[PDB]
């Protein structure tokens, strides 16, 4: 989803110059000029912009003012038109421009821009000079001006005569077909392929690829079973059905889109055809095709290579893939095993059984042995396939019972083959199970490693039982709350815009509730929220000590706090209360008067003095509003004088009961008088 | 454990306004006012706080002073009362407040706060104005004041008449029931559920979940054994016993607490019932329930899913879980194997044995074959279960001996099934063993990797044998001491309060023993200990070179040091000796006069000059005490002049033995005279 506005214009353009103006701003200021307009006008892009889209700076005394009034009327009524006006350049040469002005709509169908396309009718109108070396020189300057039409586009004209109307019609007809083609509408819309070209990540294409994965699995089950065991007519019916489906997939893989390394999407049918024909098309056509060649239908699962990169990333998905590959290879080498047994049981022209094959031993094991009439069969075909899959499963699972077990020469060659293949299939199943378990236990074991390091540290340094239980409680609580998420790292992945917007959403509990912040600009809100820090505190986990530096005013967005000065609660802070020190007015660091113990699990939103002062020095219009609207709930700097009632009572009891010292004492008293 | 003091008040309150005062501070200063009191009083929270809890700022000339004296008596005797007083607002409107004053106890049952709850009796007393637009306007202002009672709570009153006493009784009876309900006592107590609701992490509930895990294991062993092998009356007795226990678990899972993603605990019985009925209750009731349905008692181990998240994290615990799951699945598919053999041995109505099944081959193997009378049995039922568990264990362990080995059609279908299941069970056992070994060898192999990098570095850069052995000795010694604990990282996990308190405990060996630090404030102690660095040194591993910058005064908290100036020991530093340079008085960096070699394994506690100067500039009252009480044991800055006895002896021997040079020499001499 993008707004590919300019790219459409320069794609359809073929070297035509244009500028864009506003359709809602008075005098219609130029917002964009392409480089060809900078070459044609003789100006920079900086001096062209914020001039009028009617090119008022190119007007002159030779310009007809009624054409100017028609152009301004065209801008006033928002209609497509075209005009031919003598306008000036930066070197003031009279140039007969062909303008083609067109409004540009919105997604909401409101006109928002004026696209005006430019060309030159200098050679086709007349030469006029205020002063020149020659009439020939004025003609030469006119031919050097009118270049993009005559020298490039209208090249079949100047051999022929009477070409003025024809060249004007060609140059205007390019823009006239563009008047329906380039209506680019200035919308951030989704990029589209031409129709009859289906998308790669489409829902229909995804379920189509899933049902063709199911059908490749179907054919890989059934085709070796058919060619090995030599079996109705509904099976040929569904064979024709799945062949039709695979040829429909041939057509769909011809018509689909594609992802390359540089091109994230592919839109062109010749591009997808050239990408198709090298790799995929020849093996898929070799699959989609006398009976002995039917094994090449096993190349159908070559297109499961396309699902390869869909599900090669996920560990459980590649485990499910390898379990299916294990069972499929079991069926394949079961069919190979039956083919070997059926070869070996009647490899002799003398019709001898040789008394030794897995087929004959399976028959003699289960009953119904072989006998001749002819040569009457022994075991059932379904029982033979069941036992053959059983044998191949015993050899692939490395179980190896040995009921069905190889006993002749090519049987043991195949046994060596299946065991060396099944070793590696069993190993790769074990490897993906181990990889699944390590990638599913890594985030647990790193947490347990951090926790064991902390427990060993607090055991080693003889930290007391209360403080160590406190630290361990904090660590398990913040892990259970945060789910092991480094919030700084998750912010660092994002760019600066998303980082600021995420931080504004995190500190919305301050910025929507405080009257100091209800006047904040959007940029000031970003610049504040990038320096805010949300701080969670446990009950009894105090924030400021007595005498600690108060460098951070905190907004209690959740929970409750108490302010203990001299063992006495002085202020309870609730939801949406601001404490700390008034930094912008104090301009000095002070020690905290009082402890700030936390009553409940509380969420504060602190902000350091240096960061807040940076933001308030940069947003000078906001800083006065902050100073006028942020009343601190509790100044931690100011000392609150009081008396305890118990001490006042005891002093009243003592007042009811009741110069050599004064000379080293009144001195100090006078010092306090000077204080 | 928290002190949910305000939340209880605003939960029971239903929009009643209140302030809190101190019960031990004279004049009873307001420590908290809710937002409704800010709306009612017409003030901010900042101007209300530190005023008296009797609302002295709202007194006026129309206020009766004897009601004031009764209120101050109520504050003096610490008793619950209620009063109706005309008090002023910020816009000085006379308001008939209903106060309800109540003391608030402690966990130690001492009164510590005054909660006074507020309401309006403005409409119910009288209109009185100093000046007004109208008596009707004064009535309108009174109706706008008395809002929270009449417009909201007392809404059944104003249709009826004679409602004054009734509305006053209702508004005071809310607070009168609250006078027993909200006695919130201001204690950091544990949060409690209502009784007959049992805790999640409780010790009784944990051992209950463990015995029900044991019983689910019991039923998963016995129920397939029963339904497969078709077995007294004490077994039905213990069946009824365990069914009673499972229904007791139904009741307990109805009445327990619960943990959600947002809610860490759940206290409500309707909440736990609604959480129960979707997922757990329907499958547990399907479990806790003609004989052919007994297999659904295997759904009892669905509640072992609840222990899932108790022990899915620990690697050895999930290995023990998977070993038990392996053995349990062995027993299950052993029962399935016996059921298949018992089906296949008499699948014929002709009572033929077919000469081929694992049961018949096991009978013919071990003796006592099958014979008919009727059809007399072969092997013992216990021997059949033993051999069936043996077969299923051979197929799950991928051993596959082949005594007992499948030979018929559905037997080999089951064999393929058990081998494909046992492959993945064997793989996941192998994966958890590999994960256990990697997470138990990671902290060893990262240490060996660091040590190998160091040995390769000291081999590569041709560092000499003595220095390389020294570095390697340091590295293995600090690993054996620290157990591989990044002390900076373990501090960084903690918040600022716990970080400071841990650092104060780490530097307690300085802060309890030094007379310079016995005057330190608590905040100054935190601000010092966050910048202290404990430094361990090896014997012969010197700290300061000759001429090195002395930017850190060190406290030798353990071990002994020697100070070598010019190959001569000048001072031995023992436990609790401070050396370095007197930074606050010097205010310049100097070179060290002498080497400071370490005698034993010593622990110093250094602190850099810049950090110490920051702390002493911020704690100006502490800095003078530090300067007066910290005598440096050895000034490393000052040069100590002396003479060696051997050189004095040799010079005495030479003194007993004994202008063209002076002109380039006496000049220098005079320079030294100007020095």
């Amino acid at each position: 989803a993008q707004n590919t506005f300019l790219e459409n214009i320069v794609r359809r353009s073929n070297d035509t110059n244009f500028v864009l103006g506003n359709a809602q701003i008075v005098d219609w200021p130029i917002v964009y000029s392409n480089d060809g307009f900078c070459k044609l006008s003789g100006y920079h892009r900086a001096e062209v912009m914020q001039k009028s889209s009617a090119c008022s700076f190119m007007y002159g005394e030779l310009t007809d003012k009624d054409t100017v009034e028609k152009v301004r009327q065209t801008f006033e009524n928002y209609e497509m038109n075209s005009f031919e006006i003598l306008m000036y350049k930066k070197n003031r040469t009279p140039v007969w421009f062909f303008v083609k002005i067109a409004p540009i709509r919105n997604e909401q169908d409101k006109v928002v821009l004026f696209l005006c396309t430019f060309s030159d009718i200098t050679a086709f109108k007349q030469p006029i000079e205020d002063d020149s070396c020659k009439g020939w020189g004025k003609f030469a300057r006119l031919t050097r001006a009118l270049t993009s039409s005559r020298g490039v586009l209208q090249q079949l004209a100047p051999s022929v005569q009477k070409g003025e109307n024809v060249h004007k019609h060609s140059r205007l007809a390019e823009v006239l077909q563009l008047g329906s083609d380039i209506l680019p509408q200035y919308k951030q819309e989704a990029p589209k392929t031409p129709p009859h070209i289906i998308l790669h990540y489409c829902v229909f294409k995804t379920t189509w690829d899933w049902i063709i994965l199911i059908l490749t699995f179907y054919t890989a089950i059934l085709v070796p079973y058919n060619v090995s065991f030599k079996t109705n007519v509904a099976w040929l019916v569904v064979d024709s059905i799945v062949d039709v489906i695979f040829l429909v997939d041939i057509v769909l893989n011809f018509h689909t889109t594609f992802v390359g390394p540089a091109g994230e999407v592919i839109s062109d049918p010749k591009l997808i055809r050239m990408n198709y024909l090298k790799t995929w098309f020849v093996i898929d056509l070799l699959s989609c095709l006398f009976s002995s060649l039917k094994v090449v239908r096993l190349l159908r699962l070559g297109r499961v290579a396309r699902k390869l990169d869909h599900y090669i990333e996920y560990g459980a998905a590649v485990l499910v893939l390898l379990v299916c590959v294990f069972g499929l290879a079991a069926h394949w080498m079961a069919c190979i095993w039956y083919s070997i047994g059926d070869y070996e049981i009647f490899d002799e022209d003398t019709k001898t059984i040789r008394n030794n094959s897995w087929l004959y031993q399976l028959a003699l094991d289960i009953g119904t042995p072989y006998q001749f009439n002819k040569w009457e069969g022994g075991p059932s075909k379904n029982s033979v396939y069941i036992s053959s899959l059983y044998f191949t499963m015993t050899s692939l699972t490395s179980v190896g019972f040995g009921n069905i077990a190889p006993s002749t020469d090519i049987e043991k060659i195949f046994a060596v083959a299946i065991m060396m293949i099944g070793s590696l299939l069993y190993a790769t199943i074990f490897g993906n199970v181990t990889t699944i378990f390590q990638q599913m236990y890594a985030n647990t074991n790193r947490y347990h490693e951090m926790l064991n390091s902390v427990r060993d540290f607090l055991k080693l340094y003889q930290v007391p039982k209360g403080l160590s239980e406190r630290v361990m409680d904090y660590i398990v609580s913040t892990w259970s709350m945060s789910r092991g998420i480094d919030t700084e790292k998750v912010l660092q992945i994002c760019p600066k815009d998303m980082r600021a917007d995420i931080c504004v959403h995190l500190n919305r509990k301050v910025f929507k509730e405080h009257p100091a912040f209800r006047l904040a600009s959007d940029g000031c809100l970003r610049a504040l929220a990038m320096e805010f820090q949300t701080v969670h505190c446990a009950p009894g986990d105090l924030i400021y000590h007595a005498g600690e530096s108060v460098d951070s005013l905190c907004f209690v967005v959740s929970g409750s706090l108490e302010v203990i000065q001299d063992d006495e609660v002085v202020a309870i802070l609730g939801k949406g209360d601001v404490f700390g020190d008034v930094f912008w007015k104090e301009a000095t660091l002070a020690q905290s008067c009082a402890n700030v113990r936390a009553l409940t699990y509380c969420d504060l939103h602190v902000i350091k003095r240096d960061a807040l002062q940076k933001v308030l020095e940069f947003y000078t219009a906001f800083s006065h509003s902050f100073s006028r609207n942020l009343i601190l709930t509790y100044n931690l700097r100011k000392r609150i004088v009081f008396r305890k009632i118990s001490d006042v009572k005891r002093e009243e009891e003592e007042r009811m009961k009741r110069l050599p010292p004064d000379h080293p004492v009144r001195r100090l008293f006078q010092r306090f008088r000077q204080q």
